[PDB]
């Protein structure tokens, strides 16, 4: 039971700083919202519900030596890793995240939830589903010992062919204790293999995996960088798009058409063109789809808020360094999107991607995730990268 | 016979060691995914010798999973179970708690319902105008 | 940066040969062609592009001893043998090639391009894509146990039996890093297979395969000897037909309507023709099957090209000798194609085979692959078997 | 840099306790010791290097779920759970740990070593090398079908049976990074089997492990509780006893003569003896043995000392909670031993166990672990459970 005393407080649903205010949290929720037992004096500072990261990469970090510490290290080296990286992300306000790829990060939110080690609520989705040779395919870039040794990835490893390996991997990816889908509907940029924006699902493939992730209440994210895959991916269901490098105006006005999200990362875009400039760091493979792609990220974002595509907040971490989430607002405001809007797709429409209720904005009878800076974010969204104070579940983090 | 991650799926709570040393269940270990497996793994029950065939249509309560009532069959892989256990003149029992489960294995055709827990006015009707069995 | 003047240069298009000219190339294009710095004196030549063959298997070669190596070679042994192949083809005048089976030829490609060894530019398809007990299937012939050691081949190994095998196939075929793809529609000679001629593959596979190439951007090639299997790889929507020894005139009339591709490959059929005679050379399941297919491969190429079918350039290399490649002109215009056109099916009707536009022809801002001979062949097709000037990529490799 | 000023400081070589004393660090040694910059006020403590625990398992702690966990649970987990034990060993005082069992212990080091999380300086045996059946076999009350799915356990597991695979199974242990050697010479009480001191290993396979480990430079030690596997490890060379429950007067005189060092673990007997009453805790396999056993390990320790066999400080953490390792220290003069020289036992004593010289007393050019405590540890033991004051390696972790 502690009140918080706050001289400024941001309301999420409508977008607007307000006045002096009162926060009663008792059991971890919002009780009291008393405008114009324990007391913390924020008084200069302004009110904030925590931010979600719909986008992060918790069990791993970019490095020049990524693409060679895979055959040397154990997974309980990038739990160690992560550790670190989640206390980090969490003290920068972020108190939830969406987790879209890797298999440390289902451990990792068990850990967290145990209060075995710090860190924000994780939205995991284990292993993601590719089909052979894709994006998310584990054994591109082996020899043929290897291949021959580990033997062909199936349902079971993530990779796909048909409809009824679709719906048995989304049942695998239900049994290892997912909260939500990711499939690679086009080619990447890291991954080890030749192209990095043609189509590699079938229209059959995404209605299969969209059927039964409904079956079993989940909502699936889909990676794409081409039209064609984005295409295919658009109309076969999905939730959200995680990349849209390439989209033009057909795809837009199916996206709106359908309803779908839209999650720019933009950070990814430009920390990966900056990076491919060094000589050596990426593999000869990587280095010309990322100095080719990571170019075409914030004019897609600019144009998609333009023509009225919703846009949700995510930045792709793990690509760039976990804790420094806050700097996606930053973008998003050169970008041409509005400080409240931006700030707003990171609290309520965030909420809604998720398809939660009990979070994204200080009501009563929500989740106590609160944050403060001494600034006013609406005002200058350069104050987003001093956060001093953080709460999650009614615990304080930072003071 | 069940899906993966089905109620009746017998590698639900082991760990990466022993679940990579026995390997993905299959038909044969009862696990069926598509209207072929759901073929072959009646045929192995015949081939093992049985008298009735059991399947798990949602979740259940026993089971080291998460759900317990949400539907884990569809009604083409129930419809190929209950025309493959015609053949070989079997009667099928469905486990069921949850509704839509309950309603796809009796569109399906299975015999009996062996847990009615959320039944509501539109699955009693439906069990009346086909003739299913209920034990609770 | 090197100034070529010669005699006599063919134009490709036209199918012309024009009077003197001069060709300046830097940075491996053609720059300038003045009609009428480095110098090189070809004043009493014919100026030519470089030739493509489109059917050839650089990675072995046909010999008394071949079907029982593979039981104790290893393929290192076996690139040591192309590295002489390839050699020999480039200096031969032909300045690329498409590699229709064999998995040392990516290897190759990937050495010849980084430059360890001399080459020609080639385009290749990794393993065939064949069905269960097909002409293509690597473990025809094998007794019980090694069999049982080895397993039943599946869509890894190139062997398919349904839709979602043979899109599993054509994706594990962009996965191990192919060109093109090639399938066995029909039974073939040199396998270890008991039929030649029947029809190994099913128009929905045909379809399948076509389709997912068609997502990746690959081109089909079949290899056909019966009527029904051609019919059913035309009608699945094949680019080009590698044998066609029992075409029919319905035949014919489908592969005008559908635009498809023919390669004779008449060396081949010669080859095992005259191979079929001497006693031992082939196992006697092999035996009847070249004795009686060898022998109606010249007059089916006169038919089609009597019949208006397009006609490729392809030799079938391995079964023959590597560097023989230039007598497939004398066979073509020994078999009613004039000179002029069967020189143009190897420049640029083979370009348009291959689908690239950035070679096939001496002109502007193509690249610089260019061949002489010191007579015309044009009036005497014999004077291509004398070529004594090669220019790959602006590089000079014989004078 | 850093002036450490503080009332009393104990010298560990001597055994008595000193007056004021100022300590400098720079560059993580101690440089100056003067008699009688950055200051730490400690003068209302008692100056004392920091304390060593020569038999830990940082990997789990017993609870009544740890007879299941193992079929369930992944090694990631275990290592989330080893952060918060570390983390709790390290700030009671002990600054550096043996680990005597487990494979996430050598993780943890490394972990440890890199800055990522916060703990002692570890130690690591890695897997403990058994006989079939024996205390440490791996697959020790599995059924038929995991057993066969498993299959025999071999070297590379650590079970040996013969002198060629205990060289094996040293070398593996050498292989997979390891600080020291550890083998189970008679059974023991919490594993699933039914014995608990009778001989496992013949004296031939341990003066194999001795030599080959002495080849590396390990040191060995043994867990024993019967007189004659005790008596086979110490014939064998082995360098310390890890329990001697049932310790005979000709073993101690055997032990005399040798050299070899006496580790008690009277905490884990204790946590053992009274766990066992409790009903359902323990399988019924282990409940006699530990109900058994766990009664006879303070009175043979008592004698030991009374004999004059050699004690070093040992608590078998992971039994019990871990972070009340000092407790070890009060049981120890309740049995007799002297405070001072139970002070003695875990510092320099402790150092000739692990066979460093760079630790275990306040001397110039050692390593700076330095830890303090209100009261004075030898005039009342019971001041070893309230230390404030904790440093490693020069940087402070609690004042
Ligand atoms: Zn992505
Ligand atoms: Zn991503
Ligand atoms: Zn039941
Ligand atoms: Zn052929
Ligand atoms: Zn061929
Ligand atoms: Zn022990
Ligand atoms: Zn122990």
């Amino acid at each position: 039971p502690v009140a918080l005393h706050c001289g400024k407080l941001f309301d999420a649903r409508s977008g607007r700083v307000l006045g002096p205010h009162t926060v009663v949290v008792r059991d971890g929720r919002i009780d009291q919202l008393i405008s114009g037992l324990a007391a913390v004096d924020l008084r200069n500072r302004t009110c904030l519900p925590g931010w979600t990261d719909l986008h992060v990469h918790l069990g791993g970090e970019s490095s020049p030596q990524s693409y060679s510490e895979g055959f040397r290290l154990d997974p309980i080296d990038f739990a160690y890793r992560s550790v670190g990286y989640a206390e980090r992300t969490l003290l920068a306000g972020f108190t939830s995240v969406r987790d879209l790829g890797g298999e440390v990060s289902p451990h990792l939110r068990d850990a967290v939830n145990q209060g075995l080690v710090k860190g924000p609520r994780i939205f995991a989705a284990g292993k993601s589903i590719a089909t052979t040779g894709g994006h998310a395919d584990p054994t591109n870039g082996w020899n043929d010992q290897l291949s021959h040794l580990i033997g062909p990835p199936g349902p079971t490893e993530g990779v796909v062919n048909s409809v009824d390996e679709a719906r048995q991997a989304v049942r695998q990816r239900y049994k290892d204790g997912s909260d939500v889908i990711k499939i690679t509907a086009t080619g990447g940029v890291l991954s080890y293999a030749k192209s990095g924006d043609a189509p590699q699902f079938t229209v059959d493939e995404v209605k299969a995996i969209v059927d039964t992730a409904n079956d079993y209440g989940y909502k699936v994210a889909a990676h794409a960088h081409g039209t064609e895959g984005m295409k295919r991916a658009i109309l076969g269901g999905v939730t959200s798009i995680e990349h849209g490098t390439y989209m033009t105006d057909e795809v837009m006005r199916l996206m709106k058409q359908h309803g779908t999200w839209y999650v720019p990362t933009i950070s990814a875009g430009r920390f990966v063109a900056e990076k491919a400039k060094i000589d050596g760091y990426f593999p000869e493979v990587v280095r010309p789809k990322a100095a080719r792609i990571g170019a075409q990220i914030q004019d897609t974002a600019a144009k998609a808020y333009r023509n009225g595509v919703k846009i949700a907040f995510g930045t792709d971490m793990g690509v760039g360094p976990h804790g420094d989430n806050a700097r996606e607002f930053i973008y998003m405001v050169e970008a041409g999107i509005p400080a409240a809007t931006a700030l707003q797709s990171a609290t309520v429409l965030a909420a809604e991607v998720l398809g939660v209720d009990d979070q994204g904005a200080i009501e009563t009878g929500k989740r106590a995730d609160i944050i403060a800076m001494p600034g006013d974010p609406v005002a200058d969204i350069n104050a987003v990268l001093n956060v001093d104070f953080v709460m999650k579940d009614g615990e304080i983090f930072r003071q």
